[PDB]
């Protein structure tokens, strides 16, 4: 078989959506976690980062680099991508949404403090004005289980691990949104899911103050 | 047939690179320009933007937003998506590089002015010790015309427009990459490329202090 390799910090990160999907295929996965900024170095001066950085995951011989490059390949390999073209479009324009979404949770606990209150009611408004009623809006339309082509795919599993982040942030914000409730509690079902949602997973924890301090000298300079 | 609507700005964005892909591939496309914040709330207003944004496209019956969805569906459509698999991530990978230089470029004429000098001192060291570096690898590694399939493909287009505007940034990064300046000969010489290039066509010009201004506030608050 041979278990694919995945280097990044001990973290969620860009890497997150990707530990995800494959632990959702049920494709088990070796990681390779810089700790320093030695680590790091010696990782681009091994020559296997395209453009000397990561997400890169080793698999079927390739030295996979960029996030969507990666999530891309694994959800074809696993038959997480849909059934066609026009599934792929609705597949691509749900996953990018999620993925912004995503990226302004993090940025909440980036942002210079003296802003966050302002920062986080847009992305409160966002997330209950904008996103979630969108997702809602597709399950609406066709009252099936999964998100496109009544089967599950990699959206599925990406539309859950924002919904645990929202739920993290602030769990109220899900609570008039039905539908979605009744698929985060589907998906979390999922046998190689639930496994994931275990303990003792290679599930990553959200940022903190000691193990976020470090990846910013870290990044490399 | 039906001629794809592209919804957007009277600028490049995001838009740019899908402009270039459609004309790439010899297909001809309507374009409905935003030009004030009402023609942006009327857009919205019309629940056509799935996530309140664009690029938005309208194509095959769809309404497809989201950038990458669109290239995505578009590259497939017309067979500028290599021929599997493996081909496929090594065309993900370098794309992804290919934005991410974009964005850093872009960025260049938008950050605050006192900061300039520094910013684009690392744009210029990012594009020559990382960013060029690693296309002309490829092109070494194989002597091909093309970037992958030795066939054309989405990149290709996509490593000519980066080109065009590491060009208009600075011709002089591009002089020490003799492949890279043999390939943008080339793709340029592609009759349906050389025509977007030609005056008259879609393409357009580099945000200017005035078509700058507006789309801050144009953005819809
Ligand atoms: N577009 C890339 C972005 C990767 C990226 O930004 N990598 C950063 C770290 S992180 O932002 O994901 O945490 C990095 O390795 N930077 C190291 C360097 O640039 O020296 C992707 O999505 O894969
Ligand atoms: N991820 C989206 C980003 C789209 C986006 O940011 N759209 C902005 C305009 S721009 O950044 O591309 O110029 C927008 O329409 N924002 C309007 C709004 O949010 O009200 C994509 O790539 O399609």
């Amino acid at each position: 078989s041979g278990k694919p390799v995945l280097h990044y910090f001990n973290a969620r990160g860009r890497m997150e959506c990707i530990r995800f999907l494959l632990a959702a295929a049920g494709v088990e996965f070796d990681e390779k976690f810089i700790q320093s900024p030695e680590d790091l170095e010696k990782l681009k001066k091994d020559g296997n980062l395209m453009f000397d950085q990561v997400p890169m995951v080793e698999i079927d011989g390739m030295k996979l680099a960029q996030t969507r490059a990666i999530l891309n390949y694994i959800a074809t390999k696993y038959d997480l991508y849909g059934k066609d073209m026009k599934e792929r479009a609705l597949i691509d324009m749900y996953s990018e949404g999620i993925l912004d979404l995503t990226e302004m949770i993090m940025q909440l606990v980036i942002c210079p403090p003296d802003q966050k209150e302002a920062k986080t009611a847009l992305a409160k408004d966002r997330t209950k004005n904008r996103y979630l009623p969108a997702f809602e809006k597709v399950l609406k339309s066709h009252g099936q289980d999964y998100l496109v082509g009544n089967k599950l795919t990699r959206v599925d599993i990406h539309l859950l691990e924002l919904l645990l982040y929202v739920e993290e942030f602030d769990a109220s914000l899900l609570t008039s949104f039905p539908l979605l409730k009744a698929f985060k509690s589907r998906i979390s079902s999922l046998p190689n899911v639930k496994k994931f949602l275990q303990p003792g997973s290679q599930r990553k924890l959200p940022m903190d103050a000691k193990q976020i301090e470090e990846a910013r000298k870290i990044y490399k300079f």
